[PDB]
């Protein structure tokens, strides 16, 4: 399921390796996306990979789990923290014990042995204030969602977002602070319906979190509102394509979790193999969206990007 056919040598000699992946929560599409990713990896490699996530998203459970994996002398860890304030810790204490960290979605991270984004972050919530802007005429008010307050991908998507409002659309504002909804959907349709009984106007919805999509989707659909209240955020249309094609939500936008996947996994047996040194810009994964790896920031030339992301009203997709 993830398009292997350029690809580069992640191997050798003549050793497998134990590298588990750890995800903010294990039980919806996009980390189910990641999943298949990471088993075919197995298939490919026959390293001793698998994915593991807290049965409902929580900065401990995720702590935790390394906690387990340190325990077990796995040989690396590939992790899209939830909080990234929650793990450093246990992270540090893994590095100690010579294991390798690859982290995702959390480009301020400083113990990793190196981290990956698929994309700029900044510019990707800027698309998805581009479009927000154009559903509501550039004027109404608006509300937007994180999963955490601590995950820093979505925190730049809505920071990137917000800068651009304030340059582009600046007859809008955000009718309150940030929603934590903790990549729940039903907690994002709480929290919203919420804020729509607060705020009733508000006619614009930001979702940086996946099930935010579905939440709102919901909360559109359930009362008016179609055409008065506009969304743009992340989204799969596994969970959100009936809301699309119903004109429920307007735009939402994405990667696919199991290139990301792969490409973790690939960089862990990299630096396992002791390849430190070739892992770096212009870097070629061999994967849709990692051809060539960019390094913009001198002071953390370990933090990688990863190039591309997708935007949908066209479901071609699963």
């Amino acid at each position: 399921t993830s398009k292997i056919n350029k690809e580069l040598i992640t191997t050798a000699n003549d050793k497998k390796y134990t590298i588990a992946t750890v995800v903010k929560v294990d039980g919806i599409a996009w980390f189910d996306r990641m999943r298949d990713g990471v088993d075919q990896f197995k298939a490919d490699t026959g390293n001793d990979v698998w994915m593991v996530g807290p049965s409902q998203a929580d900065a401990a459970a995720q702590v935790q789990i390394v906690e387990n994996l340190i325990a077990q002398g796995v040989d690396a860890i590939a992790i899209v923290p939830f909080s990234v304030e929650a793990v450093e810790p246990v992270l540090k204490k893994a590095r100690e014990r010579g294991i390798v960290v690859i982290s995702h979605e959390a480009s301020n991270i400083q113990n990793v042995d190196y981290d990956i984004e698929a994309f700029d972050n900044k510019a990707y919530g800027a698309n998805l204030m581009k479009e927000l802007g154009k559903s509501m005429g550039g004027k109404g008010k608006y509300v937007t969602t994180v999963g955490s307050l601590t995950s820093k991908s979505q925190m730049e998507w809505i920071d990137g977002a917000v800068e651009y409002q304030k340059a582009n659309f600046p007859e809008m504002s955000e009718a309150t602070g940030r929603l934590e909804t903790y990549d729940d959907a039903n907690t994002d349709y709480n929290k919203l319906k919420e804020a729509m009984t607060a705020y009733p106007d508000i006619t614009g919805i930001l979702g940086a979190p996946m099930p935010t999509s579905a939440g709102a989707g919901r909360l559109i659909a359930e009362g008016g509102l179609k055409g008065k209240v506009f969304f743009a955020g992340t989204g799969l249309v596994s969970v959100a394509g009936e809301y699309i094609k119903n004109d429920d939500v307007q735009y939402i936008q994405f990667w696919d979790p199991a290139v990301a996947g792969y490409a973790m996994n690939m960089l862990a047996v990299a630096a396992l193999e002791k390849k430190n040194d070739q892992i770096k810009a212009g870097l070629n994964l061999g994967l849709p969206g990692y051809e060539s790896l960019l390094a913009p920031d001198a002071a953390k030339p370990n933090l990688l990007y990863g190039a591309g992301w997708v935007g949908v009203t066209k479901e071609n997709m699963d």
